[PDB]
């Protein structure tokens, strides 16, 4: 049988994964309202997390701690604008 709600795997490098993804290469005008829409349209969404002093990086949670890893491969390099492509990766707790 399946392992059920199996925990997320590590990214392309050694790192402790968690219920949230690290976004990268975001536009210079990003905000929680826009970031929320581009994740709320997915088959799973819970919350979003921003960091001050930044605009090219952010954090986002999917339906649950498991399914954020699914959105990683699903949103890899979101062409939010002509100069910025949202990279998706596992954040660190």
């Amino acid at each position: 049988l399946m392992p059920g709600q199996m925990p997320p795997a590590q990214p392309l490098s050694e790192n402790p994964p968690n219920h949230i993804l690290f976004l990268t290469n975001l536009p210079e005008e990003t905000n929680e309202l826009m970031l929320s829409m581009l994740f709320n349209q997915f088959p799973g969404f819970k919350e979003v997390r921003l960091v001050p002093g930044r605009h090219d990086i952010a954090f986002v949670e999917f339906d649950n701690e498991v399914q954020a890893g699914a959105a990683r491969d699903a949103l890899q390099g979101f062409k939010i604008t002509q100069n910025n492509a949202m990279k998706i990766s596992f954040a660190k707790k």
